[PDB]
């Protein structure tokens, strides 16, 4: 599924995500916009030969499992295919497992890089929540 940019704020407040561990919606959106586009089927290989997959990108080498990233974890305890759903539920209940993890949002390459500092207000601007 692609997600509009406000559905998804919606979405994601709806599953608690709103000042989670601190961070507000606006990050999670800007995060979700930069890793996948707002689409749950993304999935990008990596060097390492892990795989990240849908609208946070979640990796494979600590998260999921896909049968297929030798010596990996799989900390959410669910297939790597569930965080490709239409429905986010999966993949925002393993972010919110990432983001306690120590190094908060800075987990995602692309919000550091995109998002971290920015007016992420803006991207939940005009929608009704
Ligand atoms: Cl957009
Ligand atoms: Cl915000
Ligand atoms: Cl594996
Ligand atoms: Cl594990
Ligand atoms: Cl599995
Ligand atoms: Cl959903
Ligand atoms: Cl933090
Ligand atoms: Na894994």
């Amino acid at each position: 599924k692609v997600f509009g940019r406000c559905e998804l704020a919606a979405a994601m407040k709806r599953h608690g995500l709103d000042n989670y561990r601190g961070y507000s919606l606006g990050n999670w959106v800007c995060a979700a916009k930069f890793e996948s586009n707002f689409n749950t089927q993304a999935t990008n290989r990596n060097t390492d030969g892990s795989t990240d997959y849908g609208i946070l990108q979640i990796n494979s080498r600590w998260w999921c499992n896909d049968g297929r990233t030798p010596g990996s974890r799989n900390l959410c305890n669910i297939p790597c295919s569930a965080l490709l759903s239409s429905d986010i539920t999966a993949s925002v209940n393993c972010a919110k497992k990432i983001v306690s993890d120590g190094n908060g949002m800075n987990a995602w390459v692309a919000w550091r890089n995109r998002c971290k500092g920015t007016d992420v207000q803006a991207w939940i601007r005009g929608c009704r929540l």
